[PDB]
């Protein structure tokens, strides 16, 4: 097998953790390290359990030598520093656990400049670049505010690599739903599209992991990392994606510009209905547009002519109207805005969908495969969106806007009400 694996496996028996009746060895699988059922397991069977003594959460850092100095930091920043530091101490509780952690994953946060060029024009690149920079500024701030003014607690220097290594280990291993917890033993199961339950989470302290599927002997025990993450999210959080086109998403960002002559009123309408000055709408392949996207698009493109809808008079129905539609001019405007954005975006990629699909037909390397898959999907979504609005441009006269809806209850053909007027 592998030295480190045993130096870690044993350390688990010597901690009391892995008992004698735990059907699950740790072997090498296509996805690195994994848990292979030592014998037939069945739905909901407890695979293993670990002592809170072994976690690595915001409480562990607070209840440690550096908890005082990290008393103010956000939880994820706190944990990174603890991880980096614990890693340096050749007398840390997790000396052997650190000896098993991969020095890297396929998460876009580790991709070289060449590998990242494979994502040119993708929203995943923007997101990865944006996240990388932000974790950087945050970690350079931690260096001068805590790491440097305390060289006693932080002996060895800390590089950007040191931080990123940790930020990754936290993003691809920590168990959220229980919010950041590490569990050296159960921190081995891999993800499988086969699992569709997501019930594995459980704790009697003691972390208890149970197999969601029935696994025969020799096979690998899996779990569903997350049924809702988009492919772009799986790519950055862990180092992998799924072929399932229903995981492809593209998130649209909307906002009420401050240079908008009706900013104040518009903002009041949006917040009054659950939306901020800035709103993010996730668009998944083959799904129907998110509720609120169209009305918010209409609010953004409002304009002088229909500005009358922002008066106190409609401050109680304005959203219902935005939901139905405002006017052909408003509708036509937003449709073009979206369509242009899609085309603009689509043109930012360096490969066609056909090229991506042909590439997929051959043998691609982990990261290259991730890039191709992601970009093909984003292009699919982008085109789906543009298609939806191209159709709306055609059906531009099938919609009954405000004015029409208004004159629907005129009652022109009522009675000769003048006969009564003369009877008093
Ligand atoms: N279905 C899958 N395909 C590819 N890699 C996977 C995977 N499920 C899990 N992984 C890998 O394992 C990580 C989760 S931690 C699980 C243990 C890991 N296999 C190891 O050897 O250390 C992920 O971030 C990813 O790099």
């Amino acid at each position: 097998l592998s030295p480190a694996v045993q130096t870690f496996w044993k350390w688990l028996q010597e901690e009391g953790v892995i008992t004698a009746k735990t059907p699950v060895k740790a072997s090498v699988v296509t996805e690195g390290l994994g848990l292979v059922a030592l014998k037939d397991i069945s739905r909901n069977d407890v695979i293993l359990q670990v002592p809170k003594r072994l976690w690595i959460n915001p409480d562990a850092v607070a209840a440690s030598e550096i908890g005082r100095v990290c008393s103010e930091l956000k939880p994820w920043l706190s944990v990174i520093l603890f991880l980096i530091r614990e890693r340096s101490r050749e007398d840390s509780v997790w000396k052997h656990y650190f000896g098993i952690l991969p020095q890297e994953t396929d998460s876009t946060i580790y991709w070289s400049e060449e590998e990242l060029q494979e994502l040119q024009g993708s929203q995943l690149l923007k997101t990865t670049v944006s996240v990388k920079e932000y974790v950087k500024n945050e970690c350079l701030k931690l260096e001068q505010e805590i790491i440097l003014p305390n060289k006693r607690l932080f002996p060895d220097p800390v590089t950007l690599d040191d931080f990123f290594w940790a930020f990754g280990i936290l993003r691809s291993r920590a168990f959220s739903r229980l919010n950041l917890v590490v569990v050296p033993m159960a921190d081995l199961i891999n993800h499988s599209a086969g699992v569709t339950t997501e019930d594995h989470a459980y704790e009697v302290y003691l972390f208890s992991l149970k197999s969601p599927l029935s696994v025969k002997a020799g096979e690998q025990v899996y779990i569903q990392y997350d049924l809702n993450k988009s492919n772009a999210e799986l790519a950055l959080d862990y180092g992998f994606i799924e072929p399932n086109e229903n995981r492809h998403a593209y998130t649209l960002t909307l906002e009420i510009s401050e240079s908008d002559p009706f900013f104040d009123d518009k903002l009041d309408v949006a917040e009054s209905n659950g939306f901020a000055q800035t709103a993010y709408f996730d668009i998944f392949y083959n799904r129907t547009l998110p509720p609120g996207l169209l009305p918010y698009l209409r609010l953004v493109a409002l304009g002088g002519t229909d500005a009358f809808l922002l008066e106190s008079l409609f401050r109680d129905t304005i959203w219902g109207h935005l939901e139905l539609s405002v006017s052909r001019d408003n509708e036509e405007l937003l449709c073009k805005a979206v369509r242009e954005a899609c085309k603009s975006a689509l043109a930012g990629y360096h490969t066609t969908i056909e090229q991506d699909r042909e590439l997929k037909e051959g043998n691609l390397d982990s990261r290259l495969a991730i890039a191709v898959g992601i970009r093909e999907g984003e292009k699919m979504v982008l085109q789906q969106i543009d298609g939806i609005f191209e159709q709306k441009e055609l059906e531009l006269d099938q919609l009954e806007y405000y004015q029409e809806r208004r004159l629907k209850d005129l009652g022109l053909c009522g009675e000769n009400g003048d006969i009564l007027e003369n009877l008093y």
